[PDB]
C-alpha cells in the first residue's frame, strides 16, 4: 500500500458562542465517540489526540453587544486563543502532518485559519458551506459570529470591519484570491456583493447542477491553488450536506451537497497531497432525534476518513495472509494429490 | 439588482373532490403558514394576496357517480368558477405578472388551464407529474378526477370523452403539441397509449437518468416554446419530487426528481421571462408526520421561490451599505493613522 | 406491445445463517406481502411461485466453528440443497423464463449460482454490492458466511480455501473473469488485494461518481459479456442501494446507489434478454421502523419488476378501448351534429 499522509493530528474545538443554538460544544465528543479513530488506524494513519482547545466564555455581563454582534469579546479572545494554539501545532510538524479539527460552530474558523496562517502564509482555503460566512458586523441581521469569520480574515473588506480594541491582534491574513466557496445556497445579499465586488472565487449548488461536483472541484483547485504550490486549509460546515444526510446541525438548508459529492471534495482535495488542516463545524448532537444524530454522525466520520486519504476503491493489506505458511491444507492443494 | 418579475399575484385553490384522501384543501394554508410571502418580498418582489377560490362541493345525493367519475358535477362546476376567475386575473395584468397557484389537489388543473388559455390562447404547459393525469374517463380505474384534469383539455382525446351536458362549458383549448411532461414514473397504459399516438413531448425519469435535468428541460421547451414566444403555465404537482423530499402527498412515488432537478426545472423557466401562471398541486399537511408535513412545505417554498425568479447564486443588496457614512471607525481607517 | 420475459419463476431463500442478524428469513415473505405479483402480471407477465427452498439449521452444538467461519456445515448443506433446486428449475426452462430469487442473507449465493453453473456454464456474475463477499476463510474477521460466498466459487483463489470434506460437493464454477461489481464501497483489504490480482473487474461507488452510472453498466457488461452471448446472474445485495432508500438490512453503508440508479442497472440488465437467474438478498423486517421496513420493501419491488422488463416510459395497452364500440356518444360526437 501507499499514503501520502502517514500521521495526522486530532484537535477539538467545542465553541459555542458563535450562535445561540447550544449543543455545539458537545461536537468534538461526537466525533470520539465515533469509531472514526479506529478505522483511521485500520487504514494505517496514526492519529495523535491533542486534547480539546478551552473557549472563552463570558459572562454575559462582561460582554455585551457591540455593533449589534453577541459575544465579541468572548470571539476575540477564542480566536487568539485559537490561534496561538494552532500555530503551535502547524510549526511543530513544519509528507506532511495534516490537522484535523472538530467544532464547534463555525466562528472557529477565525482563529483556525490566522494560527494556521501564522505557519503557512502561502495557504489557500476551501470554504465548503451552505452560507458564505462573510457577512460584516454592520450587515449582520443576526449578530452571530459563526455568519462573520471570514471577514476578520479578509484584507479587502478590512474597511467594512467597525474597529475594536479588542480585535487589534486579529490581524486579516487573507487576501480574496485565496479562497474558493462550494456548496453556496443560503447567501446574504451583502455577502453576494462582497464576494462579487473582490473576486472571490464560488461555486453554489446551481454550479454543481450544471457543471457537476467533479468539474467543481477542478474549478476551484485552479482558482485559489492551480499548481499545487500552496497549502490546503479545508473548512467544511457539516450544513453543506443535504439536511437529509447531515440533520443535526443548526442552519440547515435544503437542496445540499450529496454524502458522495462531499466525498469527491475531499478525496479531491486529499490527494493534492496538500491537505494541511481540515475543520469540521456546527455538529451538534443536541438537535434532532437519536437517529438524526447518528445519520449526522455517520456522514462526518466519512468526511473526514475521506480527507485523510481513505479510499472507497479498497487498500491493499499490509502484510499478505497465505494459507501455506500456517500449514493449512488448502482445497486447490487436496485435490492435487 | 435585476427582475424579469417585479410582482406577482397569489391565488389558493382547495380542491379536495379530485381524489379522495382529504387534507389537500389545507394546501394554500400551508404555503401561507410559511415564510414564502416574507421571503418573496425580502427578493424584491410585490406579492399580491387574491384570497383563495371557493370549490363547489356538491351533496353525495347531489354527485352521483357517472361514466365510473367520483364528484364529476362538482367538477364541472368548479372547473368553470376557476377558469372564470383565473381569466379575469390574467386579463387584468394583461415584464408580466405571474400568477402562483396553490392547491388542492389536480383537478384544479382543467380549470385554471382553461380560464388562462382564455386570456392567452398561444399558451403551452409544463406539467411536471409523476403521473399523466390524461386518463380519459372510461379508461380510468379509480374514478378520481385529479387523474383525469388533462383530457378534457386536449383536443386530440375528445372522440374519448363521454358527453355530459354540465361538461359543455369546458372547451377543449389544448393541441397535444402544446404540453410537455417531466418526471413521469407511473403512467396508466391507456395514458402511454395516447401520448404515443398524439405525439405528446414526455420527458420521464428514465430519460432524466439518461439525458441528464438539463438536456431534459432543453428539450421541454424546445418541443412546446422553441423560441420563447408562447407564455407557459407551469403545472407542478408536488410528487413529481422524490417521497425523501415532498412525502406529504397522497400519490407518492419512489425515484423522483431530487429538490435540486426540480429547482433547475422552476429556475430555467423563470429565466425565459416568459412564467404566466405556475400551479403546485397535492400537498396534504394530513398526511405524514409533522417532520414529514416540515419537509414538504420546505420543499413546496424553495421550488415556488425558485419560479418567481429567486437565485441560489445570490442576489445583490438594493442599497450598499457603506461604514463611513454612518461615521464608525473602520479597521483600515484606524490603523491609516 | 413487447415483451422479451413472458413468463418468470419466483423463488424464496430464507436463509438467516450467513449472519448473526435475525430476520432475512422473512426475506421472502416481505415480497409476497407486496404487491409485486399483482404489478408483474399487470405488466402482462406470467410469474409463477415455485415455493420456498427449506434452508439446513443445524443445532450449535452440531456445527461447531472450523476455521473461525460459523455455521459451515450449515451453509455446506443448505448451499448443495439449494444448488441442486435451483439446477432444476434452469434446465427445466432449457425467449427464456427468468428465475426471480429472494433472500434470506447473501450467503446463499454459492448454492444459487453453483445450481445456475451447473445448468448454464458458460453464464457471467454481476454482483451489486457494497461489499465484496469474497472474503476467503482464513481472512474473515466477522466469520459470517454471507462475506464469503463468491471465495467458494472462483477457481483462481482455491489455494486460499482451506480443505473441508462437507465443502467437496461445492466445485468452483466461476473464473475470475466472470465476474463483475457495481456498488463497492466497504471492501476488507483481502477482498482488495485479490480482487486486483486475478483481475476481476470492479465498478465502486468512486467509479459511479467519476463515470456517471450508465457509463459504469456499459463498463461492466463489456467486460464480462461484451457480445451478449452469455446468459447473466444478476446477485443484487439490497445494501447496494443507500440507507435512505433502503435502511431494513444488516450491513447499511452510506453513500450508495440511489433508487434511480440501482433501476438503471436492472433495467439495462434485462433488455439484454439474457437475464436468466436474478436474486435479492439481505432484506430484514425485523431491522428498523415500520416506515423504514415499507421503504425497504418498496425498493425492492420497484427493483425486482425492472429486472422482469417494467419500464418507467410506460407500457402499451393489450387492447385499446373505443368509446364508440361501447355505444357511448362521445363530446366529439355530440357537437358534429
Ligand atoms: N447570514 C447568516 C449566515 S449563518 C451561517 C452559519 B454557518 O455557515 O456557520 O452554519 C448569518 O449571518 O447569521
Ligand atoms: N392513474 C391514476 C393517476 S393518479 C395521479 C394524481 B396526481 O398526479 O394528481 O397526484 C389515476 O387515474 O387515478
Ligand atoms: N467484510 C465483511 C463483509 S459483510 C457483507 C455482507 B453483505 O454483502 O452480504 O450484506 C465480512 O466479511 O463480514
Ligand atoms: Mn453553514
Ligand atoms: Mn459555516
Ligand atoms: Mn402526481
Ligand atoms: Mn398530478
Ligand atoms: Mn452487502
Ligand atoms: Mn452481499
Amino acid at each position: 500500500p501507499k499514503l501520502l499522509y502517514t500521521s495526522a493530528n486530532f484537535l477539538g474545538i467545542p465553541t459555542n458562542r458563535g450562535q445561540p443554538k447550544i449543543g455545539t460544544y458537545q461536537g468534538p465528543e461526537l466525533i470520539r465517540k465515533s469509531n472514526f479513530f479506529q478505522l483511521v488506524a485500520e487504514d494505517g494513519i496514526q492519529l495523535t489526540d491533542c486534547g480539546d482547545i478551552i473557549p472563552v466564555e463570558l459572562n454575559e455581563a462582561e460582554d455585551p453587544q457591540r455593533f449589534g454582534m453577541k459575544w465579541s469579546r468572548s470571539f476575540s479572545l477564542t480566536t487568539l486563543r485559537i490561534a496561538e494554539r494552532v500555530e503551535e501545532l502547524m510549526k511543530q510538524s513544519n509528507k506532511s502532518t495534516p490537522l484535523v479539527i472538530v467544532g464547534g460552530d463555525h466562528s472557529m474558523a477565525t482563529g483556525t485559519i490566522l494560527g494556521h496562517a501564522e505557519a503557512k502564509p502561502d495557504l489557500c482555503v476551501l470554504w465548503i458551506d451552505a452560507h458564505g460566512d462573510i457577512n460584516t458586523p454592520l450587515n449582520s441581521a443576526s449578530g452571530n459570529m459563526h455568519g462573520m469569520p471570514l471577514s476578520f480574515l479578509v484584507k479587502e473588506l478590512q474597511d467594512q470591519i467597525p474597529w475594536l480594541d479588542d480585535f487589534e491582534g486579529i490581524k486579516p491574513c487573507l487576501n480574496a484570491s485565496n479562497i474558493a466557496y462550494i456548496g453556496l445556497r443560503d447567501l446574504d445579499a451583502h455577502e453576494t456583493h462582497d464576494i462579487r465586488k473582490h473576486g472571490i472565487a464560488y461555486f453554489t449548488m446551481l454550479d454543481v447542477d450544471r457543471m457537476g461536483i467533479e468539474a467543481v472541484i477542478k474549478e476551484a483547485l485552479l482558482a485559489v491553488n492551480p499548481r499545487l504550490e500552496k497549502a490546503i486549509h479545508l473548512s467544511f460546515d457539516i450544513d453543506a450536506l443535504d439536511p437529509l444526510v447531515a440533520p443535526s446541525t443548526g442552519t440547515a438548508v435544503p437542496g445540499g451537497l450529496t454524502l458522495r459529492e462531499g466525498l469527491r471534495i475531499c478525496e479531491e482535495v486529499s490527494a493534492t497531497g496538500k491537505l494541511s488542516v481540515v475543520e469540521l463545524a456546527e455538529l451538534n448532537p443536541l438537535l434532532g432525534s437519536q437517529e438524526d444524530v447518528l445519520k449526522t454522525q455517520s456522514s462526518a466520520v466519512h468526511i473526514l476518513r475521506a480527507c485523510l486519504g481513505h479510499c472507497r476503491s479498497g487498500h491493499l493489506p499490509f502484510k499478505v495472509r497465505n494459507l501455506t505458511d500456517q500449514g493449512i491444507m488448502s482445497r486447490a492443494a487436496h485435490m492435487q494429490t
